[PDB]
């Protein structure tokens, strides 16, 4: 019916707790989302190329080249953590779960309305909203994962955070093979490096459209749309961090001399001269056993070549990294590769009052110890001998390749089968919740990008448009662009989200950290006197856990 | 659809009269409520502060300063006597009532109707409204008592008490918590006393959100809302008065020597010696047995410090007080400290066609004799010589601390174990019906602005909003406000409330007070010519009851 | 008037004059709703005589407050009657290395704002001619007895029917848990000690 | 202490639930609190005075 | 005891261990210890 | 221990252990013993103390 409504809106977060201390968390969400039809009915194929950019030498990392398919359909995508939780429900989970699971998903588009802008032919402009109650909307769900996965908080673009404001679909578009080469240059080198667009591979092509794939459903201003409870399969997620180093595995040395007062400078003293020490080393060509010698079960962690590009078919891209770096937790000037940065606009965070293009952004120093300091490394020879000559030592400070700035750190990789690592920690509000499994034969043990990762689906993408509303003029042989009347849909979008938590427990005599309003940061969590509204970033895995 | 009504009008007010004399009150009201779509969409936190006015040195009571979240949310409020009867059933009530009983309160919305303000740019001024067969109205009942409680009868922001003229909702708003220090002077105090507004506690940051606590239901013109029946478990309210001070408790003196002869002058007399009768008093050291020294079983009233205003983190705020003054019932001047006053506009009661902003007040003088009359009081030495000595007795002539217009009692508190005091009276039309029981560990034993208090929970408040109606310019990413199509809503609001009383019984040999229609109130009940109606205030405990 | 631009230096206001104001108050003898005078359902704490003595059989004892002070939660300084000191040794919290008789002791300073600040009271004459004048108006500046130091706020009590109020805070670790009801005909409504 | 406080019918004592302390020592300080009995000769007083 | 709920946007007051009071909570070198106050009533709650 | 149980109830238990040391008493016998810090009152205004 025109004027009966279809649905209702839900914006509550409801905890159900449950026997052995299981919390049932239903995150419900509710957003009006605002469509305009489509600039071009037509799937168009185009192609970036920024050669003026990378054409200055030394500036290669600043490729942008790429084809890509544009279709005339619209996005919804909700894979964002602040789409479903706001800061105070973020602190109940994070300061009391300890780990967490995703359950079910669904979605649903309700109270379609559909209106036309009849402009006046008045000489001061001016616009009447009609309602178009023939009017349709396009809905396609593609339940069977038939087209590409694309995550729309990669770019920042999901649904907005604000229940109360509206939001925007993403309009849909993705990458269609091309081949690319770009030969690395810097500032002082002669002539022009090799960059050409070679074209596209017949063998790779692939065109994708919904309207072949997908069952379309047609909405009237009175119909209403539902996905069905999608149910996931993922693992469980750790809302805690692990402390522990290499250094800190296993029973400490037994100090045979503990000290007498109080005070820093009153240390304890293992005793024993190191050459003369009991233990199990690694190194079969030496008696000293230390810290840094002793045997440990495994690694924790990994050094790999950061900063360092390689180049494929489509060009170059950053090889990623798993965890972040070291030190950077007590000086933020040291947050290097391994830290994500995060740049959203104002629906995602940044002051909805703020004026400008500039993006908000942020770098997530992850609490977890697992990442490097690459500076304190050294490699040294097989004999040992200490204290180690400048021959016999490769140090950070060393140049590789002629290269003053450029250390055996930067191309070094120590990833290996004792290596042991943990997986991404949740980003509040702009991080991923889930991401698609990749359908290679053998599989990574990780994503950077979100801490559940689908093994065998995750929910279909859901597409909106606005069907084409012709005018009398339409004529197919035509060469020109469809002649269509303006129009533009607003529809109601629910989703409800189903996570399984466990509530921590103390282990210890000391308390733990957990997230909470201080007065620094007591205005970022309520309006300004011109309702401007701002969601800063918050940690996931404050408490802390033993990692062996 | 859209041409089929979805409820009935009804605002009749039954008796149905059940055994042992107990009369079930059913108060039906209906009313056209008007709405508007709120000024923004976001929520904002305003600080208010008068400081201007406070800066004058001696007017610290007027402080206006507060912290308060306005919302894009509207209150229908018909927690008022005048909202559910008319002066007809209110004589009816107390006239021939002696106690009431709150029972059940449900309330339903129906008949919505949306409608767009298309103005047009013809040069001469014009705007044409057109029916929105899909806009929506956004309704949510807080059935948990989340939201702050906010009783709109403390602002005469209530529905009319016209069952014939359109109402209006009053926006919703609620107090963020602040600090705030006002050190009182007094015209002639040198210098500037502190007066700061000092911030917000994070401790007590407090952000409430309608669409992140309660279900939101949307309403085309089709749908309708009804809330459900609850049910009260509230103290019963006597409609009756107590007249007994102390002096007229228990079993009067003998008199030994009645007069002979009727006249205004010819007095009793008790005939013995005051320091030869017998009884019992609680002074110890006295021989007197008197009317003003005879133990009485107990203390009627209390009293107060009357206009003393204490200050917290908020600020200053008058000491309540239960009982009303003492005089003021034959000297209206004298009306004070206690007796409420109530000021209010032509939706509730002031004459609907008198001009200019100043409201129409009035002062209840409760008919309840529980009151103080502080210039009567004194204190005298425990000594108890008699004729007291100007050096022995303390009496409201005397300064306290130099100041010649303040007297003891202004200082002076007797509530104690022995106290007993009566709940307010109702306050026809403007008083509130039910109030909300404070959520602290020890409760007050009353409350000054509603007879009904409310034990566990009592109906949550109904919020409506217009839904947003956007047009095909919107842009989230922008800073500016939303671009709406300028919308509003008409809705008939039709709520049932149920007493229960009792009829009272002639106890004694003389008539009792009524409420009567009379030569000098005729014309308040009836409307003029050019259509003006009012509703006078009329007092509700008419009937005496005794004491003991 | 609600503001146009951001910043604590842009306030709003109610726009409508004091004395032409809508509302309910309990002073029928003035036409000015403020936020001061405003009728409010009942009173959050209570005034009550602060470091009062009263004397009995067994001799003086200080008279205890089931509410803390106000503004100590900005200034410790302030920190004052109502707000209990816990004074504890060695086995109980203090540090089991420290040496010396002097116990480790801390003020409990209550996140609840039931208290009240007696510099901020202020008593008028039933008049409520403003701006009030030096005679018609009793200040915590103003001495009672001709004492500088004590001002009408160290005698008052405000406790009456409308008064609300909360049970004492646990205090970790150092406070009592439970504690026996008084063997009273009439029992006190809570007990300082113990929640 | 002995307070007296004023209404409608008039002034009355304010009545206290406690009595006075130190009285039990000395009957001379008892006072506001310790309530005085009157009474003749039919409940009490000697029948013959 | 009941675990409390999400009642508004934003996050309320929690304890937590900082640099601050961190050495408050564990033993000394020659194993001194201590257990400094900690307040109860953190979160906020409507009145009315 | 923390126990959780239906609708956000937790039971918990709080198990506490000391290893208590009592000396015997200095004497068998129940004193009555009177304080009485006249010298410190003795100086006027110290009647708080």
């Amino acid at each position: 019916g025109v004027g009966i409504s279809t649905g209702t809106f839900n914006n509550q977060t409801e905890f159900k707790f449950l026997e052995n201390g299981w919390v049932y968390i239903t995150a419900n969400s509710s957003r009006l989302v605002h469509l305009n039809m489509p600039e071009s009915e037509n799937y168009r194929r185009v192609v970036v190329n920024n050669l003026d950019k990378t054409a200055v030498n030394g500036n290669m990392a600043l490729d942008d080249t790429h084809a890509e398919i544009v279709t005339p359909w619209s996005l919804v995508d909700a894979n964002a953590w602040g789409v479903w939780f706001n800061p105070g429900d973020w602190q109940l989970i994070v300061n009391t779960m300890s780990e967490l699971h995703l359950v079910s998903f669904e979605q649903e588009i309700f109270n379609v309305v559909l209106k036309t802008v009849s402009e006046s032919a008045t000489q001061p402009p001016t616009k009447v909203y009609n309602n178009d109650l023939t009017a349709s909307l396009m809905v396609a769900l593609d339940s069977n994962n038939t087209m590409p996965f694309t995550p729309a908080a990669m770019r920042s673009e999901t649904l907005g955070f604000y229940p109360w404001k509206p939001t925007i679909p993403t309009p849909w578009r993705y990458y269609f093979q091309w081949d690319r080469t770009l030969i690395p240059s810097h500032t002082g080198t002669s002539g022009t490096p090799t960059n050409i667009y070679h074209g596209t591979d017949p063998d790779d092509v692939q065109f994708y459209t919904i309207e072949n794939s997908v069952p379309v459903h047609l909405l009237r201003t009175g119909d209403e749309f539902a996905t069905g409870t999608f149910f996931f399969d993922c693992k469980p997620c750790r809302l805690t961090h692990t402390w522990q180093t290499n250094r800190a595995l296993g029973l400490p040395p037994f100090l045979n001399s503990l000290p007498q007062s109080e005070g820093g400078t009153n240390f304890g003293y293992i005793g024993v001269q190191q050459d003369k020490r009991r233990g199990v080393t690694q190194m079969g060509n030496t008696n000293y056993i230390t810290e840094a010698t002793i045997m440990r079960p495994a690694e924790v962690g990994y050094s790999a070549p950061y900063y360092s590009f390689e180049a494929s078919t489509q060009g170059p891209f950053k090889t990623p990294i798993a965890a972040g770096r070291g030190g950077a937790q007590t000086d933020e000037n040291q947050a290097a590769d391994g830290d994500p940065r995060y740049a959203f606009g104002r629906q995602h965070g940044q002051k909805t009052t703020t004026t400008g293009e500039t993006p908000e952004r942020f770098t997530y120093i992850a609490h977890q110890d697992t990442g490097r300091y690459p500076e304190g490394d050294w490699i040294q020879n097989i004999n040992f001998n200490l204290p180690v000559t400048d021959d016999n030592v490769l140090l950070p400070t060393d140049p590789i390749g002629g290269k003053t700035g450029i250390n055996y750190t930067n191309i070094f990789n120590t990833y290996g089968p004792l290596t042991a690592l943990n997986n991404v920690p949740p980003v509040y509000p702009n991080g991923q919740i889930w991401d698609k499994e990749f359908d290679t034969d053998l599989k990574p043990r990780l994503h950077v990008n979100a801490p559940f990762v689908c093994q065998n689906n995750c929910p279909g993408q859901l597409f909106v448009k606005v069907a084409p509303n012709l005018t009398n003029q339409y004529d197919p042989d035509a060469s020109a662009n469809m002649s269509r009347i303006v129009t533009y849909s607003d529809f109601w979008w629910k989703g409800k989200l189903v996570f399984k938590a466990k509530l921590r427990a103390s282990h210890t005599w000391n308390p733990i950290q957990q997230m909470s309003i201080n007065v620094d940061n007591q205005f970022n969590y309520v309006p300004s006197n011109i309702g401007g509204m701002k969601i800063v970033y918050e940690k996931s895995q404050l408490a802390p856990r033993k990692l062996y």
